[PDB]
């Protein structure tokens, strides 16, 4: 009678560790939630097969609301797990999930797996350095969010790289590219004149990591903001100061300008 | 004609993905290398006995001065793996060697698995609010290093948390634990006076993350400097200001006191 937290990583059902494979496939009851990220490279068939078991989806209501009503009856006399893309206690708001399953009188135990948040890794630029992460969200109505903005200044500011994770409408299918991101964060700029975002900025593209051949680029929005990175998720990143071998990674892997190998000490 | 950096995960030898595992398996050769970070809750033996094949072992000289000469030659006519613990391209040095790869005509691949980069979401802190990560070296000799310190400093001002990354011992497989880390910042607090880090400070100690029975332990300074974690690996982190949530997950998942709620938030 336990409740299993487990991530399904970033882009297809192989990329569960198979510690979380072994366990799923001997739980009595699985659940998922499909809404906090896109695995872009299997469907829910696939997922079930390699796990041999029924997963039933639950909505972000099921979830934020009755997750109590719908999952934790269930792990009081079974074994139950809880599927979510990535990691399930990264970028979500699933910790708070565990403090409802003590109440309820149910252990939880967490199964790690791959998450953007250390997948950047792949575009050369040191993690140490990256500061404060941040969301770019989707205007609504006539409230235009702009925190992302102050985030990557003040991490600029100290020299630290920042990690923008981009929106999404799961029910909707919408998922934010990295060229919408980049035309709001122009538009912020057009506001605060901060002198933050510009065509001139140098920005990374992540598209899809996970898979065998991710997009990996890195330029200036100028040039980039019209650019193909292919099928989401996308993820946008503003790199801080440059050390050497990061510009010389994103020249050589990324293909950004060789100028950025000229770093301004 | 490919070389594949496959990560191992977090405690494990079942913290390797599905997709990695079966890449590895059908490698003709693989290599591997434990002096980033070890795997603490397996062995070298394990870890052979579930990938079906030998494998060699590579030291940090091997791999910073000869990656090219003992890995890439046999990538050029076969496929070939590089295990290393965690995520791949986390550690610093890594990511340059997929130029070397490129400048020997090696085409590479990236297979991820979880790093205690993104697995520190299980002590319930947000994300998105680490800041600036950082080290803490055992002093030697004559030399004692300080920078994590200020690492603090600057992302706790900024209401960020502060991952911190214990030192290791790889080859006598030695590890700093969460009390000698503490003992360490208290005596540079002592030689600084910034402030920073004191018998008040509020830190959350997370030990062998990605084991199903981790320890996840928040209070004062005072209260766990000599508190028995448990086993190996440790990590240290000092949080910023907290969210109301992130407290409460403190409190009823980490044994933090109540006082949190009121002192910390
Ligand atoms: N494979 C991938 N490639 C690029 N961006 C990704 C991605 N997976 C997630 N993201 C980014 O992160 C957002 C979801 S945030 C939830 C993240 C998840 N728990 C994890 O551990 O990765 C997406 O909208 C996207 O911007």
């Amino acid at each position: 009678m336990v409740l299993y937290f487990i991530g399904l990583g970033l882009y297809d059902e192989r990329d569960i560790t198979v510690k979380g494979l072994e366990i799923a496939k001997k739980c009595d009851y699985v659940f998922a939630e499909f809404y906090t990220s896109l695995m872009a490279g299997t469907t829910l068939g696939r997922i079930q097969k390699l796990i041999g078991k029924e997963i039933r989806v639950l909505s972000r209501e099921d979830v934020e609301l009755n997750f109590e009503n719908i999952v934790l009856p269930l792990a009081k006399e079974n074994d139950v797990a809880f599927l979510t893309p990535g990691d399930p206690l990264v970028a979500t708001t699933h910790a708070e999930l565990r403090i409802r399953a003590k109440r309820a009188g149910v252990e939880s135990y967490v199964i790690h797996a791959p998450s953007i948040y250390s997948a950047v890794g792949i575009t050369g630029l040191h993690i140490y350095k990256f500061g404060k992460s941040a969301t770019v969200a989707y205007p609504k109505g006539n409230w235009f969010p702009t925190s992302y903005y102050d985030v990557i200044k003040e991490n600029a500011e100290r020299g630290l790289h920042t990690l923008l994770f981009l929106d999404i409408k799961a029910e909707k299918r919408m998922y934010m590219t990295a060229n919408e991101a980049m035309e709001l964060l122009l538009k912020v700029e057009d506001m605060k004149k901060g002198g933050v975002f510009t065509d001139d900025t140098l920005v990374v593209v992540l598209a899809r990591a996970g898979s065998l051949n991710p997009t990996i680029r890195a330029g200036y929005v100028k040039d980039l903001i019209r650019e193909d990175f292919g099928d989401p998720p996308h993820i946008l990143i503003v790199p801080g100061k440059l050390h050497i071998v990061e510009a010389e990674y994103l020249v050589e892997i990324a293909g950004a300008p060789r100028e950025i190998l000229r770093v301004n000490v």
